[PDB]
């Protein structure tokens, strides 16, 4: 009736430590051994992992009062803020929350995001020169924290990244943050919290100087294309008519760089790097762009909403190393699932990274090939056979950003540099929250137009 289970190495720790070695084969291994289905004591936890394509429609059209979110991710309190996202009061706060984001990503502000990743990349060639050797997930990671910050919270950000080193505190605030705090949420991390206040400080400056800008300019209050997510937390108020507390705007645009910035950098570098080691694959790459650009010198949004063999390389580097390994829930409720019922309590584990070297699901899974996609339709075979975004009624609202912040730079490098990746394509580094490809990652690169 209860699932199966990973039997202990010892009590409490239970299978921690070969989940920790690598939770991805960790949940593989014992696929075979339990099937489908199986429950496993860690640190303290009992997680029931869910293994198989077939069986997730009822983890991803539950209800929140069913399985819970809040209960799972509310650890993120000392970097998100207090009643804010999963440490909301309620699910339809933390709903409202998101939405709040969500209405900075419109189709009239991706037209506007576009031309930020082109003077982004412009000034960042200066650093680059005309060749050299870069490592490719810092160059990723450096580009998103410029672009995510302009693009979420308006261009005003962008002295306090030049001259006020936000960049710097972003990198702390995301060094202080550990997978294993979702175990133990009130381990200390004093150098996080550190920068935390100091973002904290850096925001509300930003949302004072807004203030004026909209006493002085209301005008901007009716452009579309000018309205950012700072516009919206600072003119809406929830449902119920609560105004919003400035400390709850701070959290909400701390966490919509959080979530910004990671999965994007991350893909990024790994779609750039499958496409520059793949010959065949980067001539594909490189006649769709060269057709879409014609005789144009730079991008714009419909020319990146044509790109589609680009956007399934994206996605095939997503099925491969999606950034997010694990999805959990906890059980307020007992819950069926196929023979079993999982017990209250228990946190539910679904894996972007199992589903997508499911050999049931993909044929040849450790090969990068995105006319599988395309042409074998590979995914299509289960409903939840590709879930890197997730689904159902938690499913990414960032995709579509997601989507034209990656597409967007890898167009725009290619277009200024020939790229050569130094070396094999690493493997996935579980030391992570947001997991990223192992250290190094280099390239070599030279300008196409010299002069
Ligand atoms: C390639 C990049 C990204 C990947 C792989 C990704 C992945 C995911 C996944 C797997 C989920 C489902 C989580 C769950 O069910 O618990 C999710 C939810 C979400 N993502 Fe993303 N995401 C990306 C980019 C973004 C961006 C750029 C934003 C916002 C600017 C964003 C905002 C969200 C939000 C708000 C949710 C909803 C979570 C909830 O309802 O509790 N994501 N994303
Ligand atoms: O950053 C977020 O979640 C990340 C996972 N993620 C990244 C991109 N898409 C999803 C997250 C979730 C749970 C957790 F424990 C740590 C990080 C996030 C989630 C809900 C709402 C928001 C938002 F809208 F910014 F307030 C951000
Ligand atoms: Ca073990
Ligand atoms: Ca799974």
């Amino acid at each position: 009736k209860l699932p199966p289970r990973v039997p202990n190495l010892i009590p409490y720790v239970g299978s921690f430590v070969s989940f920790a070695k690598n939770p991805v084969q960790f949940i593989i291994d014992n696929s075979k051994k339990y099937g489908d289905v199986f429950t496993a004591t860690i640190l303290g936890k009992e997680m029931t992992f869910l293994n198989h394509p077939k069986i997730l429609d009822t983890f991803f059209k539950a209800t929140d009062n069913e399985l819970s979110l809040r209960d799972v991710y509310r650890f993120m309190r000392p970097v998100f803020g207090t009643g804010v996202v999963y440490d909301a009061d309620s699910t339809e706060r933390m709903m409202e929350q998101v939405k709040f984001v969500s209405s900075g990503l419109t189709t009239a502000r991706f037209r506007v995001f576009v031309d930020i990743f082109e003077d982004e990349i412009a000034h960042k060639v200066k650093e680059l020169g005309p060749e050299g050797t870069v490592d490719v997930a810092e160059l990723m990671a450096d580009l998103i924290i410029f672009t995510a910050s302009r693009c979420l919270l308006g261009d005003e950000v962008r002295q306090y990244l030049s001259e006020k080193n936000l960049g710097k505190l972003y990198h702390d605030i995301d060094d202080g943050i550990s997978p294993l705090s979702f175990f133990y949420p009130s381990l200390p991390a004093p150098k996080r919290d550190k920068a935390r206040k100091a973002v904290g400080e850096i925001f509300q400056e930003l949302l004072d100087k807004r203030r004026e800008e909209h006493k002085k300019h209301p005008e901007r209050l009716l452009d579309e294309s000018k309205m950012d997510v700072v516009d919206h937390l600072l003119t809406q108020k929830y449902k119920d008519g609560q105004e919003l507390t400035d400390v709850h705007r701070i959290g909400i645009l701390i966490a919509g760089l959080f979530a910004g910035q990671h999965t994007s950098s991350i893909t990024s570098s790994w779609t750039l790097m499958n496409v520059i080691s793949n010959k065949k694959v980067l001539e594909k790459v490189r006649k769709e762009q060269e057709e879409i650009m014609g005789s144009d010198k730079v991008l714009d949004y419909d020319k990146v909403m044509k790109m589609d063999y680009l956007e399934a390389c994206m996605k095939e580097a997503l099925r491969m190393y999606p950034p997010l390994i694990m999805i959990m829930r906890m059980a307020r409720k007992p819950r069926e699932c196929e023979q079993y019922i999982i017990p209250k309590g228990n946190i539910l584990v679904v894996s972007p990274s199992v589903a997508g070297r499911c050999t049931d699901t993909y044929t040849n899974p450790d090969v990068f090939d995105p006319e599988r996609l395309t042409e074998r339709k590979e995914h299509e075979k289960f409903k939840y056979g590709a879930v890197p975004f997730g689904a159902g009624r938690h499913k990414c609202i960032g995709e579509n950003f997601a989507l034209l912040q990656v597409k967007s730079i890898i167009s725009i490098l290619l277009r200024y540099f020939d790229m050569e990746y130094i070396g094999k394509i690493p493997d996935p580094s579980y030391t992570s929250l947001v997991v990223g490809p192992s250290p190094p990652t280099r390239m070599r690169y030279k300008l196409r137009k010299q002069q």
